[PDB]
């Protein structure tokens, strides 16, 4: 337990699960909503899927 | 032709065709009948299958 001449300087990284909150004006963006589409995959013998 | 000093029993099986009767008695069995349905199946450089 001699300390040699020189020191040192250590870097560690830590992570942190946090929880934000989000604030959003009045009106701020503007969405174009489209009409959906429809389309059968072809006829499976006990159940249809679109 | 010497006989060695041991016998030997030979088997075979053998198959015979046939004809039969069947007999069925009244109202054995329900039969659950549904609707015939189609679907395609390939498309080749020709022709289409169902």
């Amino acid at each position: 337990k001699i300390h040699p001449g020189v020191a040192m300087t250590v870097v560690r990284t830590d992570e942190i699960l946090s929880e934000n909150i989000l604030f959003s004006s009045r009106a701020s963006t503007s969405m174009f909503i489209g009409t959906p589409n429809v389309s059968r995959r072809e006829a499976r013998v006990d159940a249809v899927t679109f």
